[PDB]
């Protein structure tokens, strides 16, 4: 679980959106693994807006920030999953490292700011949902 917290923006993984971020609902996409819902609070987290290839991320199953290069931005063939079927998730950037189930939601981070959020796992690769392309998270 985790989320990233914008401005009046709350960022999760949307599989694991709850009821609350559908009823506050600001954008979605399927294809991205993202959702985004309003807040009344603001949040301290700032989106990085940069093509960083190395970075550090949070993975609760081992209560731990790794160290990691990932791979740009692209569309990838995820296998079939309780949340999806085998498809082509976009915008998702690989990285050798431990990521299970319970691990979506954590924090890739790199010297800018806040790169996305851990979305896919198994086989010693995590997987990361980039949200530095969405800019209008940093305004309205
Ligand atoms: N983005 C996906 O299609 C995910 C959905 C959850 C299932 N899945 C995973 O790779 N889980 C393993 C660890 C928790 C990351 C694919
Ligand atoms: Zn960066």
């Amino acid at each position: 679980s985790g989320a990233i917290y914008v401005g009046n923006y709350r960022v999760v993984n949307r599989h694991l959106a709850t009821h609350n971020d559908w009823a506050n609902l600001v954008w979605e996409d399927s294809s991205r693994d993202l959702l985004v819902s309003s807040t009344t609070a603001q949040g301290c987290d700032t989106i990085a807006r940069c093509d960083c290839q190395t970075g550090v991320y949070y993975c609760s199953s081992r209560r731990k920030h790794y160290p990691v290069s990932f791979s740009k931005p692209s569309l990838i063939f995820v296998e079939a999953s309780e949340y999806y079927p085998a498809r082509y998730q976009s915008h998702l950037m690989l990285a050798v490292g431990h990521s299970e189930p319970g691990d979506c939601g954590g924090i890739l981070r790199c010297q800018h700011g806040v790169v996305g959020i851990v979305s896919t796992g198994g086989n010693g690769l995590v997987g990361f949902a980039d949200v530095r392309d969405l800019l209008w998270l940093d305004e309205e």
